[PDB]
């Protein structure tokens, strides 16, 4: 599925991500868009053999299982697969486990570059939220 931009928002926020670990909705809006173009189908193949999968592009290396990433770990517990889903559950529940750990949102390049330190809340000016 590829979201809308305020479509995106909304979900985002139903599912918890709203200041999650304090980074404010637009972040999440922003860094999709970027990562992903909103489609939850995006898959993008990195240099070292792992895949990044769904609207977040959360990677193979560390947080998913796709059975082609030998010596990696799968700390969300989750099929990459489900993180293609229409139903955003899947990647939403492991971003917040990604944002835990430490790093925040740098995990995800796109945002570390496009989004962090920019006015994220105009990703969500205009939605209903
Ligand atoms: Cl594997
Ligand atoms: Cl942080
Ligand atoms: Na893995
Ligand atoms: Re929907
Ligand atoms: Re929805
Ligand atoms: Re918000
Ligand atoms: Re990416
Ligand atoms: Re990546
Ligand atoms: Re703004
Ligand atoms: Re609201």
């Amino acid at each position: 599925k590829v979201f809308g931009r305020c479509e995106l928002a909304a979900a985002m926020k139903r599912h918890g991500l709203d200041n999650y670990r304090g980074y404010s909705l637009g972040n999440w809006v922003c860094a999709a868009k970027f990562e992903s173009n909103f489609n939850t189908q995006a898959t993008n193949r990195n240099t070292d053999g792992s895949t990044d999968y769904g609207i977040l592009q959360i990677n193979s290396r560390w947080w998913c299982n796709d059975g082609r990433t030998p010596g990696s770990r799968n700390l969300c517990n989750i099929p990459c697969s489900a993180l293609l889903s229409s139903d955003i559950t899947a990647s939403v529940n492991c971003a917040k486990k990604i944002v835990s750990d430490g790093n925040g949102m740098n995990a995800w390049v796109a945002w570390r570059n496009r989004c962090k330190g920019t006015d994220v809340q105009a990703w969500i000016r205009g939605c209903r939220l």
